[PDB]
């Protein structure tokens, strides 16, 4: 399609997350949860909206307050944005971790390789993690000693609500990425970031550098500051809004 | 998946959209398509609403005063409501016909044999659909001569906007069942149900039996006075109060909407 599709790059990380599955990355779950982010994504308006910006910057001061930060990794980032996950971990300095909920060898693996193609040196962690997140079933909860067992703040983007949950009750500060504000998952977070994973991370890298030095004070006002519950509700205004302008306009009959 | 599980249902039909690519009837965009409608049907409640009920009794009132009515099934369809796709077109006496986006052999083969498991000696089109609908990717614009080609009322469900558009073209009234509003299939049909096909089918289903009996007269009066802009309309704004609820309510940390 033409760069002027109006669907030029939906079209664009459609394909991606389709390549990702042909490369054992991403599961079928996975498609299916990566069509909810597209329409959601449409909805919003494809763009990083301001109550995403406010969550990005929240969650980044977070991280940069954080004792043991851990960005985790599944098999749509995987797909999606391996390089921009990494550049996350170091702007963060925080360790990367692949969580599946479906977790098998070769997925590991494939991830595991999909990330090196972009830095064959980083660390990653969750190749055999021996810890569980109490609450879930075994293979489903399984997590890596050095990371996210260990962290106080957690990065688990395009998570399941029984995760998310589990982490938070078991004492974890957690960020998500995830499109759907009504989703358990988004809804559950410390720090929901309702915006296209590959918008906000590059977005938090870049707000990484322009808050890598601040006045750990500012840190912590910001974070104090931060309302997760204003945010959602913010976001399910911003849907609406754009629920009454888009009925207003396409072709009808 | 435990029935105990709070997202059992929406899991469940997951699942079957997954066995049903693996079967070689649904297809890998299809899978992103559940996706698509489940993004919508969040917004809804996940169940089915008053403007939903009403284009559903039109829909049927429409089919039963049809002489020509089909039901199209595609992959989705054919992997979530196998047996109430059939069951509907008996209580319509429509016709059923296949009909894919990505169309194949081995695929059309699977949605003919999972039909089956339910009736075996039942009718179906589309096998080799030979006449092509104008203005269309002929890939994927070719219907049944004795199907949809000559059919007067037609429901396409989970359907793309250019077929939804190009059967309208075509002179054939259109019902559809879409959980996207604002889905140019949702607008291009003349009867647009927004509800979850698995919530609405076998609801339809209910209605082809309790109005089977139903007056010429009564049924005209029904689709007479319908109104899918009004309907459409009705959808957003029951959507657009649900979303303000909620915001003024709050839902961070809410267990239950
Ligand atoms: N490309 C993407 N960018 C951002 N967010 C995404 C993307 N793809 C999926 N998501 C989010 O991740 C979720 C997919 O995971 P999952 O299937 O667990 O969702 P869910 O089950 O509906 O939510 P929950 O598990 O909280 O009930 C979706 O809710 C969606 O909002
Ligand atoms: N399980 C389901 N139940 C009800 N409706 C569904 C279901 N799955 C998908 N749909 C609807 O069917 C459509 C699937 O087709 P597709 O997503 O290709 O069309 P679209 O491009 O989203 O919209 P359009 O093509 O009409 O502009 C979706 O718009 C969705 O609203
Ligand atoms: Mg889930």
């Amino acid at each position: 399609i033409p760069k002027s599709h109006p669907r030029y790059w939906s079209l664009y990380y459609r394909e991606k997350i389709i390549e990702g599955m042909e490369k054992g990355m991403t599961a079928k779950a996975g498609l299916i949860a990566h069509g909810r982010g597209e329409a959601f994504d449409y909805l919003i308006g494809e763009r990083t909206i301001e109550p995403a910006e406010r969550a990005m910057r929240a969650a980044v001061a977070k991280f940069l307050l954080a004792e043991h930060p851990v960005i985790s990794v599944n098999g749509n980032v995987a797909a999606l944005v391996p390089k921009e996950t990494i550049e996350l971990a170091k702007a963060l300095n925080a360790k990367l971790e692949i969580n599946l909920f479906y977790r098998t060898e070769e997925r590991v693996r494939t991830i595991a390789e999909e990330l090196r193609k972009y830095d064959p040196e980083i660390e990653i962690l969750g190749i055999n993690p021996t810890k569980r997140i109490p609450g879930l079933e075994h293979e489903r909860g399984k997590v890596d000693e050095n990371g996210i067992w260990k962290a106080d703040v957690v990065l688990v983007p395009l998570e399941d609500g029984d995760r998310t949950e589990a982490l938070v009750r078991m004492g974890k500060f957690v960020v998500t990425v995830d499109l759907n504000p009504l989703s358990r998952s988004a809804r559950m977070a410390d720090i929901t970031i309702v915006d296209n994973i590959v918008r906000a991370y590059p977005r938090m890298v870049e707000l990484a550098r322009e808050m890598k030095d601040y006045s750990r004070e500012e840190l912590l006002k910001i974070v104090g500051e931060y309302d997760n519950g204003k945010t959602l509700s913010d976001v399910l205004l911003h849907i609406r809004d754009r629920l009454t302008r888009l009925a207003e306009e396409g072709i009808w009959r």
